[PDB]
């Protein structure tokens, strides 16, 4: 059915992860260890030499928002028309830029530079809480009247910025709500308290 | 209809996606934001993420660059044949992306001491454009199946912003240095790649390519 490959580190796959958990997908987790990935061969036949790959019958993936937008558009979470199908997208590469600068604070100057990550966050997370804003009084999902792919990445994005910094949401309460809501959905209720997620490392260096 | 492209006196992250309007025989406005205007602030105050380009498609204001080019992808037909092929299609803009992102940084934030170690990096960085083309029929067509979709046009303004950091960077990828021959040479894309409009703005915004 469907395959997941990576690193044991939550990172870049917790969105689709969480997204297949929620829609009732069954799926396949080949966990790739670092002694594996330093063994050369597996990095060499990835075809940016990154994970995660992603296996889907006989379609093989790379890139993780190119793994939620195959989802999205094979499951059905792509908005219900091409407008709100942008507009899905437009999000979506809201969430990515804001999990590159995330990244980039990881792995690179997380003792110097959170301080100031932290300050400039309240700006990085307002977008998202406008949006909610004009749709329904952010009573439902980030696009239009049903979930869509950019939401579980969003909500992947807001659970790993509480952590970063506790009480970031207060500001923000749709966004607050919606977390709250999200979460509560009973397929990712489930899999967000099961021990696959809980015991992975948001990042691959402990940071978090 | 036409459509509306807000953004800086710059090719940019409009480049690809103007590409792909003259390509595909659409109109649209070029409403060019000065350092002036964008600094007086209420622009930017309105726009989603305080960033441009910001596209008009009538009621619909689209930001972010990559959303701008796969909604011309599925509206005009870019977007490849079937969700196979859609898919594949995001692949290629996906490390197009992220390949443009590392571009971006080193012009704007590490240009003189960087650019050297990012040239020496850059092979490793162009072999995967490479690999897909050589698994879509010898690299003859397009990045993905047998019509252009707009991932060829990131990726073949990808390709060009390189050429001019580094020449003769695709002189070891033949089939990346013919595709690029041959995009370049589809007549409406040709002219404009050598018309005023494209020719007379910077590459980026602060001088450096
Ligand atoms: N744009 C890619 C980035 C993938 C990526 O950064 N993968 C990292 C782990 S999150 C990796 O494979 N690092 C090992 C390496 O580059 O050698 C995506 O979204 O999937
Ligand atoms: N991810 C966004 C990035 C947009 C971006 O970086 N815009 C820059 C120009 S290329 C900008 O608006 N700078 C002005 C500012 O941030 O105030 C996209 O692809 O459109």
């Amino acid at each position: 059915p469907y395959t997941v490959v990576y690193f044991p580190v939550r990172g870049r796959c917790a969105a689709l992860r969480m997204l297949l958990a929620d829609q009732g997908q069954s799926w396949k987790e080949e966990v790739v260890t670092v002694e594996t990935w330093q063994e050369g061969s597996l990095k060499a036949s990835c075809l940016y030499g990154q994970l995660p790959k992603f296996q889907d019958g006989d379609l093989t993936l790379y890139q993780s928002n190119t793994i939620l937008r195959h989802l999205g558009r094979t499951l059905g979470l792509y908005g219900k028309d091409q407008q709100e199908a942008a507009l899905v997208d437009m999000v979506n590469d809201g969430v990515e830029d804001l999990r590159c600068k995330y990244i980039s604070l990881i792995y690179t100057n997380y003792e110097a530079g959170k301080d100031d990550y932290v300050k400039a966050l309240p700006g990085q997370l307002k977008p998202f809480e406008t949006l909610l804003s004009q749709n329904q009084g952010g009573k439902t999902f980030i696009v239009g009247d049903q979930i869509s792919f950019a939401d579980y990445n969003l909500l992947d994005l807001l659970l790993i910025h509480e952590v970063l910094a506790p009480g970031c949401l207060d500001a923000f309460p749709l966004l607050s709500a919606y977390v709250g809501r999200l979460s509560a959905r009973p397929k990712l209720k489930a899999f967000l308290a099961s021990p696959e997620y809980v015991n992975l490392p948001i990042n691959g260096n402990g940071k978090q």
